[PDB]
């Protein structure tokens, strides 16, 4: 029999799902969550062998381990050890589509563990083994005797070893298969790997047990009285002296308690359950749970006797909150939620898909510090410690079933087939049976990207039947199906519509206004941050804040899924799909996160932080309206620090303590602000600072900020008459301008500034030319490769029009001396295959004071695709350690993503000016720049600059950041106009028309001097 | 205000600033290049303060001494259009009588603007570039003072207003500011070029 090739068999001799059990024998040890000695961890050094097929495994492995097998640590994935190549694929299945049959070449991992069991465990009670996760299917042997079979990969599999274990030395043998019929339900967009990637534990229970318990909370309209209903299910012999005690604790203080004997209410004509008992505990003025204030209680269920002798104890964490939907609005504790969620994949920086507590805690801290209040367990149930840490730290959790058949054509082939109805149920129901006691979990999810079938509807309303306390959602079928209470499309745009046949993604504002539609909209996936991305996030959050039924969404996604490889010298470097020999692969589409693999923040994280602030600011006159977006907490750990700056020079500042009610308004009256008579723009900047240290933040954390323009003083002063005039000399090929120390040289053949001299030091390695092309971004490329070309992609439209190939032709290059200046007029045109795309007309005025003023007028054809860039390009010959600039910063910003950057004077190291994206592209641009100082050079005007050690040509050719080599000098790109980056999705043109260079005529002025 | 002769042109550089009660609102910097072929090229750079209200207009103003019967223009038309109301006008070559260039609103105001104009011919004069022009017999000062269209009197010559940038007119209501932010002159720095010649 081949159980891995049959969807009707998903388990053999596997125990029922339940909430996590520690099997305490002391109620005080359960209350404080002390470790239980009845639970043993089998994590550690296991013996491992690899085989190309399960049939190649010798049967002598069932008796003793092979001498040729290696020692590995469990949990791990054997693709991170050299036994296989991890396979990255987005939509296409990594195997031949032929359900439910897998290829004969099925990689097999044979794990073995030799251990000992105490004799007290064997005399009484039941001993079970728990596998928290095995990818994908596995067969279990205990002492050479077959125990059972498991198929699911993200839910624990539990087997009874009481009749298998022996005193002394015991050997457990697990045969794990890479591919199974369940892998057809596991088409998630991640790295496909395999192995025992989660914890292995051994649990000992008494003869009579606490088999299950369900804890629910019911409230009134005011949330001042609460009823905790705890229903307890036992296994074993029914005895009249058995009693249960349900105790609720806040810290060390008992709040409520209840003791009843076994026996339930009459339900049917035959009676009720004799092995179940329900307890109703009344709580007066409970402390409600939320993402703002995570108030937690400890619920201890003690199965004992009438004498008071404790048999067993099970403890859990209970949060008094109630999540429901009324009037098309999702309410938690009676208040409409605004979801600031993010999609999270379980990707360890070093160990692949093996998750520990440290990475969970770090990820939670960076999400909470960046104003994220929710998280999506995508696309599978997570590690049960993740949920507990979410309850402790206060994050909303959307628990999603491990179902995805994105590679099926059509996508609902398996979900409409009743033959796959059992197996899918085993991936849904058990999940609920594991996670219905966590208050962090507020929304159940059927899965992702599986079309719409009747199995989805059946499992959906099954969850509605068993657990009415949580709303449940599903994307497939167009996000309007009967299988969702919450509208959750992926990558739907704010204003424009994209009507695909029979699954149209209408705009969210239009979607809410459709005839007969009532449900709230929370985006399951939006704002694809794949590389240099996340443009239009301000539009998304403006729509969220303006519309009551637009309640936020989940950003895709948190962390890049890149794997560490090593070069010839052993230096580590991040790698993506296709770097391990896996073919076919979706090349860099595994990196969509807001942080790097080592949890280094991207510049997009600052924009996400600014757009998700819980404090909104409105400057009117000289007063500030501060509006809270907290729903349950008072502003008790926040103060407003304001400052006024004249062109980056501070003038006045102050600190005001914030006292704002939840979703309330506060007025702050600033003192008499300075009124300078010096030229420049006055900027008012406010920041919200937390003085005390929270469990997730440190003392002085900035949670919100805002900037406005105050009164402006335009400069009307005139420069003094420079005593020296520039000498202009005309050669047969060059124009040479002297000002004593400073010498400019223009080449009359190319028409560009050939060379600059200060003393005898050359300053330009390449001439100052025009640039209308950038290194293509991940949003620009989309899903277009060399083999398959997408004509809608921006990079393909640019290279089809010859933007990367067009050659500059010199139309005019004249020079003439003025009274106190030398005037250089140039005029070029860029042509490709006889078609003129761009025409540049520049005027260089060299004054006697030393400044060189460049006026640039660019004509752009309307029929050619809109250029990504209009500016200048040169390579300086000097590498300076510091870069100074008066402008927006200090992070990377773009025309469609700049609301987070503040206008000030920023000084940064040169290496900080380059964003180390794994896939090289355009990066490091700083918008709104009024002044730029680098070495001896100073540039003034209004421009967007990026300064780096890598040319745009090198950034275009190179596919990995570790292959980049620093070039001689420093590459500078000053641009009059720059095009937005997009970010609605990464397979369609996402740049809005307001951020496209579509005017046709552009003008910009620069001043180049030596400070 | 400086002037200097070039190899084959005469270059005139001017720079002004508009001030009210010691506060500078606008700064205009113009360059007049007079070529030997006859064309006069005007480049205008305007700096606008951010704290002052956004101006309704950024352009040039003059009064010609000649009243011609016909006005020709290559641009959007042939009707009156504005930056926020121009989707109906088509781009073509339109020839219209001068009296047709004035919209006879009962309450006098700004009227007769033609957007997207690439060429404008009036009498012997030709203007080229990208601009929004309105040509009439009534000054803007007269249109501001006068409250009824029948009290308007034709002035000597012809008043011409060529504007690099123009602000939208609104129309959502008539008791609140209805002009959208995309049609407001709020950038701060503006640039436009004109060519004045005799056809």
């Amino acid at each position: 029999r081949r159980d891995w090739e049959n969807p009707g068999v998903t388990q053999l001799n596997r125990l029922a799902a339940h909430p996590p059990f520690a099997s305490w024998r002391n109620s005080e040890e359960a209350r404080t969550d002390r470790p239980s000695q009845q639970l043993r961890s089998l994590n550690g050094e296991w013996r491992f062998a690899w085989f190309p097929a399960p049939e190649a495994v010798p049967e002598s492995w069932l008796e003793c381990d092979l001498p040729e097998a290696d020692t590995v640590v469990v949990p791990s994935n054997w693709q991170m050890h050299g036994y296989d190549a991890p396979i990255y694929t987005n939509v296409t299945y990594p195997i031949t589509v032929n359900p439910p049959f897998v290829p004969t070449e099925n990689p097999t991992g044979c794990y073995s563990l030799t251990f000992n069991v105490d004799e007290s465990w064997l005399q009484e009670g039941q001993t079970r083994i728990i596998f928290d996760g095995v990818n994908s299917a596995f067969h279990l042997w205990c002492n050479g005797r077959w125990v059972g079979y498991g198929q699911d990969s993200r839910l624990p599999s539990e087997f009874d070893l009481s009749a298998f274990l022996r005193a002394g030395e015991n050997r457990l043998a697990v045969m794990v298969l890479r591919w199974s019929d369940g892998s057809y339900l596991e088409d998630q967009d991640m790295w496909r790997m395999s192995g025992i990637f989660r914890d292995v534990s051994l649990l000992h229970k008494p003869t009579t047990q606490i088999s299950d318990f369900h804890v629910a909370t019911r409230f009134n309209d005011d949330f001042s009285r609460a009823v905790l209903e705890a229903e307890v299910q036992m296994c074993g012999e029914l005895r009249d002296y058995l009693r249960v005690t349900v105790s609720l604790w806040q810290g060390e203080t008992q709040v409520a308690s209840g003791t009843a004997p076994f026996g339930g209410e009459i339900i049917d004509e035959r009676g009720g359950y004799a092995d179940r008992v329900t307890l109703r505990l009344n709580v007066e003025n409970p402390k409600l749970w939320s993402a703002e204030i995570p108030n937690l209680y400890r619920a201890v269920v003690e199965l004992h006797t009438a004498d008071g002798t404790l048999i067993e104890a099970e403890a859990c964490d209970v949060g008094f909150r109630e999540v429901r939907i009324e009037n098309g609005l999702l309410l938690l504790n009676g208040k409409p939620l605004l979801i600031r969620g993010v999609n999270r994949h379980e990707h360890h920086p070093l160990h692949g898909q093996v998750m520990d507590e440290q990475t969970m805690v770090q990820d939670i801290l960076l999400m909470k510090q960046n104003n994220f209040n929710a998280v999506r367990c995508s696309h599978y149930p997570n590690h049960p410690l993740w949920y507990t840490l979410c309850d402790r730290y206060g994050l909303y959790v959307v628990d999603e079933a491990n179902i995805e058949t994105h590679g099926m054509v059509p996508m609902n082939r398996l979900t409409d087939d009743p033959r796959w109805l059992p197996a899918m149920s085993e991936r849904v129901t058990r999940m609920v049976q594991r996670d219905r006691n966590h208050p962090s979990v507020i929304i159940w999810s059927l899965g992702n990207e599986s079309g719409h079938g009747a199995n989805h509807d059946a499992l959906y309303r099954w969850i509605k039947s068993v657990d009415p306390s949580r709303p449940v959602q599903y994307e497939g079928g167009g996000a309007d199906t009967t299988a969702t209470d919450i509208i959750c499309p992926m990558y739907a745009r704010v204003d424009e519509d994209q009507p695909f046949p029979a699954v149209p993604k209408w705009s969210i504002k239009k979607w809410l206004s459709l005839p007969g539609e009532t449900r709230p909209l929370i985006l399951c996936e939006y704002a694809h941050a794949m590389g240099n991305s996340l443009g239009g996030f301000a539009k998304y959050w403006q729509a969220f804040r303006q519309y009551p039924r637009l309640q936020g969404g989940f950003v895709w996604d948190w962390v890049d899924q890149s794997l560490i490889k090593y070069d010839e010298n052993g230096n580590p470097w991040s790698a993506y799909g296709g770097d391990f020999g896996d073919t076919p692969n979706d090349r860099q589409f595994c990196m969509n996160g807001l942080v790097f693999a080592d949890r280094t923040p991207h510049p997009a994280l600052t924009e996400a932080k600014h757009q998700q602030q819980f404090f909104q600011f409105r400057l009117s006159g000289q007063t500030i309206e501060v509006t809270s977006e907290y729903l349950f907490r008072h502003s008790d750990n926040e103060l407003l620090h304001w400052m006024v700056a004249l062109d980056g020079k501070p003038l006045a500042s102050g600190e005001v303590p914030l006292d704002v009610a939840p979703q309330g308004k506060q007025l702050i009256e600033l003192p008499e602000l300075p009124q300078p008579e010096s030229a420049g723009q006055l900027w008012l900047t406010v920041r919200v600072v937390q003085p005390n240290a929270t469990a997730w933040s440190e003392a002085g954390h900035i949670s919100a900020w805002q900037q406005w323009r105050l009164a402006e003083n335009l400069s009307v002063t005139l420069p003094a008459a420079s005593h020296a005039i520039p000498h202009l000399t005309t050669s047969e090929m060059d124009f040479c301008i002297e000002l004593g120390n400073k010498r400019w040289q223009f080449n009359r053949q190319s028409g560009f500034l050939s060379q600059m001299w200060i003393g005898d030091k050359k300053q330009l390695l390449t001439p100052l030319r025009d640039q209308f092309t950038r290194a293509p971004l991940d949003n620009d490329i989309g899903v277009s490769e060399a083999t398959r070309i997408d004509p809608n992609a921006w990079v393909e439209r640019w290279k089809a029009a010859g933007h990367y190939q067009a050659e500059a032709a010199l139309l005019q290059c004249t020079a003439d001396t003025l009274a106190d200046a030398v005037l250089i007029t140039t005029a070029h045109a860029w042509q490709h295959q006889g078609k003129t795309l761009f025409i540049s007309r520049k005027t260089y005025r060299i004054d006697g004071s030393g400044q060189m003023a460049i006026t640039v007028d660019v004509e752009v054809a309307s029929d050619t695709p809109h250029p990504a860039r209009i500016g200048l390009n040169c390579q300086l010959a000097q590498v300076a350690e510091r870069v100074n600039w008066l402008g927006l910063g200090p992070q990377e910003n773009y025309p469609d993503r700049l609301t987070a950057a503040c206008f000030d004077r920023w000084d940064l190291p040169l290496s900080d000016m380059y964003t180390p994206y794994v896939f090289p592209s355009e990066n490091g641009l700083r918008c709104g720049t009024r002044e730029l100082n680098y070495g001896p050079h100073q540039w003034r005007g209004d421009f967007q600059f990026n300064i780096s050690r890598y040319s745009q040509q090198q950034l275009m050719e190179t596919s990995h950041r570790h292959l980049l080599h620093a070039e001689e000098g420093t590459w500078l790109n000053i641009d009059g106009f720059h095009m937005g980056i997009g970010g609605d999705d990464s397979w369609s043109p996402s740049v809005s028309a307001e951020f496209q260079l579509s005017a046709g005529r552009y003008h910009y002025q620069l001043v180049w001097c030596q400070k």
